[PDB]
């Protein structure tokens, strides 16, 4: 079998992705930060529906903890086949009012996590010679920019550049590297929500299960020639 | 059941897409232009593997013929749920050496086909109230441009713009409209001297061509019910070219 | 000196581009289709301000007339240094209501013009060994798609693909090929009910239309000697739409 | 009487941009990090050619120093009209071999500098009511990714997203915010073995590096009054790479 780490699997998109990939037959690393209950609830649903997984935990902003836990997991269970770097946060404010923490927490958590979580998985993935899948979670605001979120937009755009650069390095190793950029998904400021809606031709939010379908496609064996892409799932926003 | 028209289903990507969507449980309009044998061979494989379809035929550059055949098909069998506008051609030459026929055949066939094939399907799709799927075939050269193919690049980029504009009009009708942009795929369309193949590979990080079945997997994803929030997208399947 | 053909110079963006490039010191081919008065007015302002130009005329949808007039002009005056393929039209309607003429007039005029106008200018440009500039006019709707204009979006996206492909062919010849994609610009082309204008503005962060002179400033930059490393680009001038 | 801060003005692109904008008549904040001599050399050339500027210094990765120096400069001289956030570095290595410092130094310097340098300038720019210009330096590798530079690609892409988001916030304040993405430019930053240079050229249709002055011409255009409708753009100057 083939295992896939899913960060932020305790809720929302991460939970949905974990469920779907488990159903597809992947053994899931159900990761959480602090919500261990949510994580167990996710794993319970996975087991109930006939699939396999296990809990693990770390702060994606904590480089050393990430390396510790992942090296241990890999030693005990073998290399991951897939990594879904889904975990992330927002700390919105107009650019001039943005606090040091607002900026740093978003950059360290959303962008540094690429290095912190994915780096420890790469050589083992290569060593196992099964090929692989890497999927990152960006955002429409990473693609187009969004008022009130210069920090989030920056981090999410940075994830896109990281994803593309890595895709080139790992192509010859049969590891695809792609990024999913959701629009507004049902999991902020009522003012900003209204503006966001003004731009969705489909006039609805997406569901987490929809994002998971795309992840499923990208994880699948038939998607091995798709790499270096940002694929947006956003109701037509752009 | 739900039917999907697939143009250029007599070979290559169209054939592969037809096969895959049939396996997914769609009833396939296996379209061809002149290669009726190829079309039947595609339908035979569909039936052999437990699915349904039927042949139909038209020149996608021929507006009247497209409207005649499609109106007839729709009257007899009901609205298409899906349309995969896959058919296309190339007539390569450096821009200054490009003949009138080289330009017109590529624009009329690859770009005018959007209007000719898809227009007659829209109101019926809307009328049936099942929602829908529209998928066009562009190309990496439509996204980035490609030397020796100003005509192909133009037509294929034009398909992208058409697709996006239509996606906006039909979003509130639960019809998604997306475009697949393959890179280099191993079919009869590509005929390359070993020298030019080597150079082409130098630009593909995966150092291989794609297979038609791979393109079909993406079409399958886009056709699926879970992909109903994906619209207005160009999705590239190209081994990392860009 | 160096001459630049500007199509659709009888009004709007073309007129503004003609004026600006004349001021920059280029000798302007002030082209028009039917509005000869507008064209002469444009040339009068050019001469009044101490620059040079001359009138010429053709239907950019008429391949033969384009080739005839351009070959003649080139024989008499030498190769163009620059070509600004600016002329274009819109025939909007929802996709299912779009007439044959709506589709064809837009594709033939906006997209076929690339071939019809620019092809005859290429070998001579190369032959003259001065390098060169080619600038096409697309649109924000060619980049993103726009509801009510599947035809315009298609043509304008096709111009982008053509531009990019050509840019690659001509890079070694010191001829840059770029595309300008304006957003909403205040000209006769735009006729909008106050209700629709308000909505349009809601999507422009700068809450105003652009002026033709603004589009001309970008053309001016791209035409300039310092812009010789910029090629294969679509540059949008749209008040922040995207 | 309009001043523009140019970070990394002690050499390369920053030097070239400083020179050009000085010639355009802007009063230049010639910033440096450690190379004070280079910075003075830049200012000497500015003064020699009839323009104005002054030196200032800070580590763009040092938030508190940036705020201290910039608040002081703004108190003494008034708000900047323009900010060109040009300074940056690379620490290349294959992703699995990338050290903590390789990653952090590039993210902190190239991406955190957006916040560190530009935030202190914004309210004052708004308060002065002259409108304004913000220009950031990304890179082709920020747009497409580049092997050996996951860190640089990430930072440079992040600059793009920052730029675009800020452009939306400041549009109504008549401050444009754009990003320049150069391809390969001939400076001290590029240090390449002849073998790797040849390969790099294979991917540039113009088969040459750009010059810093070329990047400066584009900055000049964006700084100009006629470019007030251009905002939220990434404009690539790369010899046709993409
Ligand atoms: N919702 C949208 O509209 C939308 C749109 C575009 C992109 N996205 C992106 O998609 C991803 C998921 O979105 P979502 O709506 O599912 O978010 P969500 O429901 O708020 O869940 C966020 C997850 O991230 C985890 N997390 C927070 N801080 C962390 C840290 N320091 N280390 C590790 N994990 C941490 C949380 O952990 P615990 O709760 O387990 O402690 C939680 O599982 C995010 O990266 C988001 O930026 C969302
Ligand atoms: N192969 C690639 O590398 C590649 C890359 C990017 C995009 N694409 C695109 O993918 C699509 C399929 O290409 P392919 O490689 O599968 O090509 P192919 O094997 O040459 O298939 C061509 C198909 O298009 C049909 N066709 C051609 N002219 C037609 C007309 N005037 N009216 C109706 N149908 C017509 C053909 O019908 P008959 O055989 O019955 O004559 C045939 O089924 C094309 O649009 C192409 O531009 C291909
Ligand atoms: N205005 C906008 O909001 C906007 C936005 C994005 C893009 N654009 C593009 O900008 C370019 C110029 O726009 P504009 O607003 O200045 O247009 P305009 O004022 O409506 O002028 C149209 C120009 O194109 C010429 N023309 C029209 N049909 C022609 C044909 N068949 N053959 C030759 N010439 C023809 C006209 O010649 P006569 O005067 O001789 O008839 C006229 O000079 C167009 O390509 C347009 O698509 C405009
Ligand atoms: N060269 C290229 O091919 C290329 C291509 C794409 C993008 N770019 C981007 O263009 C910009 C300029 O590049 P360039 O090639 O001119 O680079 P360069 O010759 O290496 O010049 C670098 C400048 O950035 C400054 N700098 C570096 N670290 C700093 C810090 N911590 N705080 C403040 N200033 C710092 C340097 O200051 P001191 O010398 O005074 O220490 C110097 O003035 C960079 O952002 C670069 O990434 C360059």
């Amino acid at each position: 079998s083939r295992s896939v780490l899913v960060t932020g699997a305790s809720k929302g998109i991460g939970r949905a992705i974990a469920r779907q990939l488990a159903a597809d037959g992947f053994n899931i690393g159900v990761h959480y930060h602090r919500d261990a209950a949510g994580a167990q609830e996710t794993l319970n649903a996975i087991v109930a529906n006939g699939g396999n997984g296990r809990l693990l935990s770390f702060d994606v902003a904590n480089r050393e903890q990430c390396r510790e836990v992942l090296e241990h997991e890999i030693a005990q269970h073998g290399a991951w086949y897939g990594v879904v770097s889904n975990a992330g946060i927002a700390r919105d404010a107009a650019f001039p009012a943005l606090s040091n923490d607002d900026w740093d927490a978003v950059i360290h958590t959303n962008l540094d996590s690429f290095y912190n979580v994915i780096q420890p998985c790469i050589m083992p993935m290569i060593g196992a010679r099964q090929g692989g899948r890497i999927i990152t979670l960006s955002s429409v605001s990473g693609v187009m920019g969004n008022r009130g979120q210069v920090n989030y937009s920056a981090a999410k755009a940075g994830i896109i550049g990281a994803t593309k650069a890595l895709a080139i390095e790992l192509a010859k190793r049969k590891i695809t590297v792609n990024c999913i950029a959701p629009g507004l998904i049902d999991t902020m400021e009522e003012s900003a929500l209204k503006e966001a809606m003004s731009m969705i031709p489909m006039k609805r939010m997406g569901q987490a299960e929809e994002v998971a379908g795309l992840a499923s496609y990208l994880m699948s064996d038939i998607a091995g020639y798709v790499t270096r892409q940002v694929i947006s799932i956003n109701g037509g926003m752009l």
